[PDB]
């Protein structure tokens, strides 16, 4: 569970991620209206989340571009550092690894972890390929705050009681299942075909449109 | 554009997954309450959206789980086949050709592309790696509807164009540039930090909090 809902914090990212084009396109001022028209969001509603944090800008002004995007960089706690280790060094966890993007917003991968022995010593980016035997001393000894599953369906429920009950604090989750983890651990899932779905909805709405409305 | 908003559209597929759960659990029927206590979502909201599409459900009993899995699955355009290629077959491109759940959605794999002449002839599940160097050609004899971006930034833009002249309808894209397409193409940016940042945000949001009550 959450302070806030979960509907308004996966808004959050998506007004960081344009905020900070904005930035880099040096444009100074931004309004709700503006804000708005890109999200898809109510201009009210875009008030309204972002109320819960505080008062950025006022009165008919928007808000300042670089001091919106810097508050939302510290609400989404990116000024912090998350120490991370991904399980599964096959072709989905090194592409996970070489998101190198993440460690810039403080997620610092520690290690990769494989049942696999012929990928034992195998060096991704900055870090080893480790035997998973190994991972519930490792997430003790390294801090390890986020575990990564990027692994085949059959036995990741086992992998995310070994990263719970060693103390992991999340799980960012690849695979299509929902894995049970108590409630004080958060638990994100990655389900590509939620994005992918919205491609065939959309070569179909115009012929949808016939049939149905 | 399109007919129903983009924030509605994207719940959808979301409930396609919950629903196909319930399906194969052999659940016949779930009322607006119970499936928003399910999904974290307002039992209000549910209705509001489906009722974008047409009278699900009813009064007392709640929604038929095979009716209105059967009507989202149709809704989100998956009771038809779409030819896709990926370009890029680094570990991301070798990733999604293993995500095989979307064949049985009617996405089907006709070809994959490289620049690394190392890597032409590789077999990946039935598809063989080609030189993207053809792909416009490959395009036009196969009816290929969705092109899968895989690459480096740098030559996204180049890429793309190609995709658009040899015909192509939709680019799901993986990079985190922001592709120019004609307006008639369809493009889908997946963002992988919308997903992380919301971990950050929980993670953090005790503290976050502290700072500001
Ligand atoms: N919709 C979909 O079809 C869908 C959804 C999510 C993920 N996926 C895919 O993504 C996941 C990984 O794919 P990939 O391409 O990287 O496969 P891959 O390239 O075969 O890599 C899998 C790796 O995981 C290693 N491994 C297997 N079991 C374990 C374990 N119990 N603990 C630690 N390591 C293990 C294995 O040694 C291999 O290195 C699988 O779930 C796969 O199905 C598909
Ligand atoms: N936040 C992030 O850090 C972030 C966001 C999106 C993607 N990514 C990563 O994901 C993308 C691909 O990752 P990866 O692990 O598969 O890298 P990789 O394993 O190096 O594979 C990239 C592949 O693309 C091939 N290639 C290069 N240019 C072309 C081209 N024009 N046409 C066809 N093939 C080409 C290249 O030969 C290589 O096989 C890159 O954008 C990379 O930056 C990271």
């Amino acid at each position: 569970k959450t302070i806030v809902s979960m509907a308004v914090i996966r808004r959050l990212p998506r007004y960081h991620r344009y905020l900070e084009e904005l930035l880099k396109n040096d444009v100074k001022r931004i309004s709700s209206r503006e804000l708005s028209e890109k999200m898809g969001v109510t201009a009210s509603q875009i008030r309204q989340d972002l109320n819960n944090f505080g008062g950025f800008g006022q009165q008919g002004y928007g808000y300042n571009v670089e001091e919106l995007y810097n508050n939302l960089t510290k609400i989404l706690g990116l000024d912090k550092t998350y120490n991370t280790i991904i399980i599964g060094a096959g072709n989905l966890g090194q592409a996970i690894a070489n998101y190198t993007s993440f460690e810039k917003s403080g997620f610092n991968l520690k290690g990769i972890f494989d049942i696999n022995p012929r990928l034992f010593g195998l060096k991704i980016r900055d870090v080893e390929v480790m035997d998973v035997e190994t991972v519930e001393d490792f997430i003790a000894r390294n801090k390890i705050d986020i575990g990564i599953l990027c692994i085949p369906k059959d036995n990741a429920q086992y992998t995310a009681d070994r990263l719970v009950r060693a103390g992991i604090k999340a799980i960012w989750n690849f695979l299509p299942i929902d894995l049970k983890v108590p409630d004080d651990v958060i638990l994100e899932n990655v389900h590509l075909s939620d994005s992918l779905f919205t491609v065939s909805y959309r070569l179909n709405e115009e012929e949808l449109f016939k049939k149905l409305k």
